[PDB]
């Protein structure tokens, strides 16, 4: 009963993925009825919205507002609803990511250089993405995901978690750079788009609001595991640990009258970001000028890059989420989820909306938000479709409920991202082994890679993984960032051909195991 | 070998106190040679100086600068040196306290009403205090301290710890009240005594500097108990946990250029605070006017109140510090330490310097700073005279080393007081039982008052102690604050006559035990 197995018939894996999960569909609605699932919806909502506002803004700056916040909120909503209802692993959160923004900036810059319509060029990439995924799913190409071991999974999962933390701290630093601690400030600064000059108390209050939210969140996680108050009340207050932390620090900010803090800013209504540039439906043949015939064929090469990015990101996320370690019983599908994520992305491009991917930190946070703890060991995970569906609906309705969001500071949400980033580093053995570099070999745990293998060998293995982690980081900030998936693919040969001639067969097994 | 035993000969207890401890004098110098003792000196120095600047300032405001910061630094230094060299329990820290400030304000107000010289009136109280202590020590009156049980000790020790925490938070609130978070501030505010108006970033930076110092201090206490880095390095970094926390946040404040923070402010040189009012030596018969003869006899009644305040404060501190629970082997003296503290206080009054007392939180912090931890259980305490002697010398030289202190913010020291206040609530069983009110009865810790006594009876006992704690608090803020020692004395009858008719003899033993 292994999902990653070649049947030997066209669309064999996809049929097996549907036949496996869809018999649980009744359970995937009823199992939602518990207060922990409501606590997950509220937490994952802010986690899911915040990127759609951030990246949506950056897309508006870069692509001359031809694709903006409105487009990304509509895409994240509709794909989120459809995936929650049809998907084989509903705990996956579908949304925009850094590598996709890098491509849109790149493909726009290319279209402006050659004098092409950016938004029409996306429609053709969209058509190729539908053709490629249907071909890959037909011949069962998701069997190749079997070769992606824990080695590549953990390097990837750790890299995203560290960058997510770095990105959160970069936002705090930007406030201090915008609103420095000066002796004298200029009064009557215009604030109609944003504060024109620096302001007093803005940077230090933002620090307090971030630090406050993180503290409260980490304290309420400890309280859940403690032995204070009746057991029933302890779990409920623990389950709602994040949404209590957010409510407190939003009220703290509210009662402070004079000091300025930056709040959430959603679009006016459900409109295209630049009506002069485009509409809702885009004509493949062209809007203003006749779209060239060569690019209608040459759009396969950008479509191949976009496919590889969405595949590697989404399939590695599905492995990390659906590990044997985490108590997942209902099952996962690599063929059905891949067809939906890339298929919807191709159709989305026809309406000028961005294609998305199953993002790691949001997916992991959602799974960690729904998991139960016993005694420390995991008993069960609340595997349903409702938690995913509701977050997608709220992201859709975020424009209508602007009055509520306008009272929420961004500083408060930075504290929640720090909590997400730190909490994501749980099941990653690479993180566990990085902490053993500092511990004496006296107090190291009693795990196989600690008992069976020598300490200096274990550390060398951890060392080679940190070098891989450093090289991937450099590739991601250096302008050659679109060629990360290919550099991440080279982690698979390293593990299978180069490590075996350094380390012994028994050691590689113990250190990198499938089931642990 | 019980210190609190009547011999039946004049100055019997005092001779037994000297004969017991002075044979260890060689050990009380050599046992100082360890890096933990240096870490204690630096921590207890700031803890000892800060009150002498704070109360010294308040004394200057209240007594028309007839007794100020210079007088209190000189007194704390000279009495600190003499007590460290001669005292039977050198871990006691001698300095000014809240109840002594309440008396000086009261006795000044009385002298101004009746038209008497405040500073001369103190000289007579000083002479009575020498007469009373010599009489009490002769007839061995410190045997009465035997009747002060754990019941009264813990109520007292908890009350001082809570007030110390409340006082620390009151100082932070005062900065926000002085420097509110406004939209617009006035520039070119005069800062020659202090900021004349409010300032931007002053209150929020003070909050960050306090919160930062407390965080770092509590993190470095956890690191000491952890299993990270080599054991040798872990203890050294752990022992210097406070002085590392102070150095970090002082450097953080230093590199911030434009923002204002209030720093430590010591006197110019070793001078009397008001030279026009008084000199170094005070003539008992009078300075300007002939001192009245009735007040030379009536000064016995204020001297009796001052004696009771210094006795109750100092002797309860000596019990809490020299408990059987804490590994104290060299021994304590209630007769010798009482003679020194009150005797020096009487002589100090002749030079116009304040009489002091063995303060609880400073004494407890000093003992906790010098105690070793094994595996969690106490192995030993570094009982010496050097740690006490050095802090007294540094408080004396604090005026000369003004350049160093001028760089230290008060906000940083507020974080250190919060750490002291929280950490002081360790051995107090009342605090332990207050936490069990929130825990369910199955998660209780295994101890006699949990196994032998029923849960509802244990909670009633904790309840009656909280009522005693509430009444004492009200008495201390309400203008009748000088009559706290008498209300604290009434805790002894309560425990011995009223509790036995409510609770059973077995229960009172288990809940309130001498050795546990
Ligand atoms: C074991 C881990 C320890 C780590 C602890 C480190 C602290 C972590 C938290 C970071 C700081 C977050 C503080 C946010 C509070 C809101 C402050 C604010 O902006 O209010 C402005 C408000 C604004 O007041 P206002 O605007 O309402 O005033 C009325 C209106 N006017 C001004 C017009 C008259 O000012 C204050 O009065 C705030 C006072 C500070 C109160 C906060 C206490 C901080 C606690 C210190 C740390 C200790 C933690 C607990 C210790 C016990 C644990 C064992
Ligand atoms: C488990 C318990 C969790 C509790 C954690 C809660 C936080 C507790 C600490 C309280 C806040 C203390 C922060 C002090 C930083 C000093 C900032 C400052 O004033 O610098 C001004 C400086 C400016 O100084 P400057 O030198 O650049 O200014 C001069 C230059 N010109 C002239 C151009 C202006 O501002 C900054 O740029 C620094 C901002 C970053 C500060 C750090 C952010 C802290 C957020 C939380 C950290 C998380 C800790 C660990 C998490 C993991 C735990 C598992
Ligand atoms: C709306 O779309 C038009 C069409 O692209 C944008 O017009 C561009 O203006 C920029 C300068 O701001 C020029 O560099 C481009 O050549 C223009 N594009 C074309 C092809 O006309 C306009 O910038 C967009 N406005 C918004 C809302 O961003
Ligand atoms: C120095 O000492 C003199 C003597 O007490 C103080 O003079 C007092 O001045 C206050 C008003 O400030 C009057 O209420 C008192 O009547 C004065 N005292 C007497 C008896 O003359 C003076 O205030 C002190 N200055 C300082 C440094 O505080
Ligand atoms: C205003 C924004 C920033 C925060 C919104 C968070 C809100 C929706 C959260 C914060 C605390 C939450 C409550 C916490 C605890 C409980 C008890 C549970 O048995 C039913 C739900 C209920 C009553 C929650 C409802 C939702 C709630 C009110
Ligand atoms: C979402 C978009 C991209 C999908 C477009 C391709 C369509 C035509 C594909 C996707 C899923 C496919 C079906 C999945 C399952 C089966 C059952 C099998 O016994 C015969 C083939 C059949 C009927 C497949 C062929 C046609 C099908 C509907
Ligand atoms: C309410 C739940 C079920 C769905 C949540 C998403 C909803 C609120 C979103 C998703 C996409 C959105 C639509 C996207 C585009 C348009 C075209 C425009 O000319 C009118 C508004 C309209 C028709 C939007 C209305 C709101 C909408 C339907
Ligand atoms: C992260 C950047 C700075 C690169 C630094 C190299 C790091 C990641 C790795 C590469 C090889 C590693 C070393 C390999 C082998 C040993 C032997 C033994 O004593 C345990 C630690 C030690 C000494 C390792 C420490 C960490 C190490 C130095
Ligand atoms: C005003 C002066 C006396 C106060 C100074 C402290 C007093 C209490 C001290 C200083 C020296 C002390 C005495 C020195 C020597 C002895 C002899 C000894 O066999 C019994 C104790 C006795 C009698 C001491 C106790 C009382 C004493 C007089
Ligand atoms: C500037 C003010 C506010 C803070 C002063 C604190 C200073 C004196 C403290 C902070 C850290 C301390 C050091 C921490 C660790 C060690 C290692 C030990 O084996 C010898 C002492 C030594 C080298 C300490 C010396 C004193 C020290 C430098
Ligand atoms: C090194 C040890 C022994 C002593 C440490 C503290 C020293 C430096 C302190 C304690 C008390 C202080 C003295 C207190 C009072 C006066 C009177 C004044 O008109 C001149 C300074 C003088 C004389 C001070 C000099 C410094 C002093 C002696
Ligand atoms: C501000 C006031 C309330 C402080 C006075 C102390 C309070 C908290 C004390 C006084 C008497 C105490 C109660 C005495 C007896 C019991 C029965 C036990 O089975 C549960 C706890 C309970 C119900 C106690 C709870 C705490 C209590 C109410």
């Amino acid at each position: 009963d292994d999902p990653l197995q070649q049947t030997g018939q066209l669309f064999g894996g996809l049929v097996r993925d549907i036949r496996r999960r869809y018999p649980y569909y009744l359970s995937d609605i009823t199992d939602a009825f518990s207060p922990q699932v409501l606590a997950a919806v509220i937490f994952i909502y802010f986690a899911a919205l915040s990127p759609a506002i951030t990246f949506g803004g950056l897309l508006g700056e870069k692509t001359r507002n031809q694709m903006g916040v409105s487009e990304l909120l509509i895409s994240t909503a509709v794909q989120g609803i459809l995936f929650a209802l049809l998907g084989a692993q509903p705990l996956l959160v579908v949304g925009f990511s850094g590598p996709l923004l890098v491509f849109e900036e790149a493909f726009f810059s290319f279209c402006e250089t050659n004098g092409l319509e950016y938004i029409v060029g996306r429609v053709w990439i969209g058509f190729w993405l539908i053709l490629l995924v249907v071909l890959v799913v037909a011949f069962e190409g998701s069997f190749l995901v079997r070769f992606i071991s824990r080695y590549t999974q953990e390097i990837f999962s750790f890299l995203i978690s560290l960058i997510f933390i770095y990105e959160t701290f970069s936002k705090l630093i930007k406030i201090f750079q915008d609103h420095p601690l000066q002796k004298t400030y200029n009064y009557n600064v215009l604030m109609v788009p944003k504060p024109q000059g620096p302001l007093p108390n803005t940077a230090l209050l933002s620090l307090v609001l971030m630090a406050g939210t993180f503290f409260f969140a980490m304290m309420l996680r400890k309280f859940k595991n403690s032995s204070y108050f009746p057991g029933k009340l302890r779990r409920v207050i623990g389950d709602f640990g994040v949404p209590i932390s957010i409510l407190i620090m939003v009220l703290v900010d509210f009662f402070i009258q004079d000091t300025y803090t930056q709040k959430l800013s959603v679009p006016d209504g459900f409109k295209v970001s630049n009506s002069s540039a485009r509409g809702w439906v885009i004509h493949p043949l062209g809007l203003r000028s006749e779209f060239p015939i060569w690019m209608m064929f040459a759009s396969a090469l950008p479509a191949l890059l976009v496919f590889i990015l969405i595949f590697l990101e989404s399939q590695i996320t599905t492995l990390i989420v659906s590990k044997p370690e985490r108590k997942m019983v209902k099952g996962s599908g690599f063929h059905l989820d891949l067809l939906l994520v890339v298929g919807m992305g191709g159709v989305a491009a026809l309406f000028g909306m961005p294609w998305l991917s199953a993002t790691t930190v949001r997916s992991v946070t959602h799974a960690n938000a729904l998991t139960v703890m016993g005694k420390a060991q995991i008993q069960e995970v609340k595997e349903q479709r409702i938690s995913g569906l509701l977050v997608a609906v709220l992201v859709g309705l975020s424009i209508l409920m602007e009055p509520i969001l306008s009272r929420i500071p961004l500083a408060v949400l930075f504290g929640i991202f720090l909590y997400m980033g730190v909490t994501s580093l749980s099941g990653i053995q690479l993180f566990d082994r990085i902490l053993l570099l500092f511990k004496p070999p006296k107090y190291h745990p009693d795990v196989p890679y600690v008992k069976r293998v020598k300490t200096w060998r274990m550390h060398l293995f951890t060392g080679i993984q940190i070098i891989c982690l450093a090289v991937l980081w450099v590739v991601k900030s250096t302008p050659a960032s679109l060629a990360l998936p290919f550099v991440l693919i080279l982690t698979v040969p390293l593990r299978r051909v180069l490590l075996p001639l350094i380390f012994r067969n028994v050691e590689l097994q113990c250190l990198d195991a499938d089931d642990a």
